[PDB]
């Protein structure tokens, strides 16, 4: 997320961090999101107001993106042996945006 | 990493930050290639105009202070040097730029 802090959805934001890291732990993704949400410009994201604390939603977003919610195709996987999240965003943003809204409607 | 920016104004200033200096046709070619990317239409403000590259000059002239629809405490974000024909930034303004962008949208026509 170099240019700026603006992404099409929370889901695309996560997958954009993962494309750059290639692999990443949960604690690292959490810290990246926390730093990201503290930046004044991030509230310019149209979906930023959909939750009060985005860092805390990193795990449940990843699990949904992994297909652990309940034919969807997984965007990420977690490997227990390495404790790393991996990609399995570009051109999928429209789908991710739709899936994000669905998750927001269905999660709580 | 994606073609998403908070406003057309922030998109223009981000292209200037990298580049550091740029000509009008350079900026116009960059915006043309941007708007032709699929990802670009994801910008919430993309549809506020049908052709963004054709608005690069008036946008820059707005951000340069060459337009009267600006607040009293308006400090210009860019300048154009005629001797060089290059646009440059003037040395965390995104929220202000978003608001200024809407001001421009509302007042330009
Ligand atoms: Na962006």
């Amino acid at each position: 997320l170099g240019i700026n802090e603006i992404s099409s959805s929370f889901f695309s934001l996560l997958l954009e961090i993962l494309l750059l890291e290639s692999q990443a732990s949960l604690p690292m993704l959490e810290e990246r999101v926390l730093d990201w949400q503290s930046s004044p410009a991030s509230s310019l994201n149209s979906w930023f107001s959909a939750a009060p604390n985005w860092a805390e939603l990193v795990l449940p977003a990843l699990q949904y993106l992994a297909g652990e919610s309940r034919s969807f195709s997984p965007f990420v996987e977690f490997k227990e042996k390495t404790q790393q999240w991996k990609l399995l965003s570009q051109d999928n943003e429209k789908e991710l945006a739709a899936l994000f809204q669905l998750w927001l409607e269905t999660k709580d």
